[PDB]
């Protein structure tokens, strides 16, 4: 289940690297571009990598493209298009929290285990996502907003 759904992702540009190490990429990506700062993918990936690889070895410029990627995705960015440069992406307003980040994040890759007719319950989700059996109502409200309104 959780492997086809990964593949899911990866078959679209984007990664998820697991609970401990994605929640530490979202919030590096967050303490960079929180302020409205405005980066290319380069400096953006550059910033977060190294403060990422001392714990997660894993940590590479490919696999956290994926996860800005993901990001991207979800249409978390305001993009500066420049020809006479690299284009520069800025958080959104309303997405510069924590909170708002990850909603849209597990938003983003629900939307992809239904694109890719994958059917998962809240309880998985939380187990897939955290780790743990805490967020399920989490992921039951996420789920509620991609479907017909009571």
């Amino acid at each position: 289940l959780s492997s086809n759904l990964w593949a899911a992702v990866r078959a679209r540009g984007c990664q998820f690297l697991g609970p401990a190490m994605q929640e530490e990429a979202l919030k590096l990506v967050l303490l960079a571009l929180e302020d409205g700062s405005a980066l290319s993918r380069k400096v953006l990936v550059l910033f977060v990598v190294q403060r990422l690889e001392p714990r997660f070895p894993q940590a590479s410029k490919t696999s956290i493209g994926h996860v800005v990627q993901l990001l991207y995705r979800a249409s978390c960015f305001k993009v500066t298009k420049r020809d006479e440069d690299s284009s520069l992406m800025q958080l959104k307003e309303e997405f510069r929290t924590y909170e708002a980040l990850r909603r849209e994040h597990d938003s983003q890759i629900v939307q992809i285990a239904m694109e890719a007719g994958l059917r998962i319950a809240p309880d998985q989700w939380s187990s897939l996502l955290y780790g743990d059996q805490s967020h399920k109502s989490h992921m039951q409200s996420i789920i509620d907003k991609l479907q017909t309104p009571a």
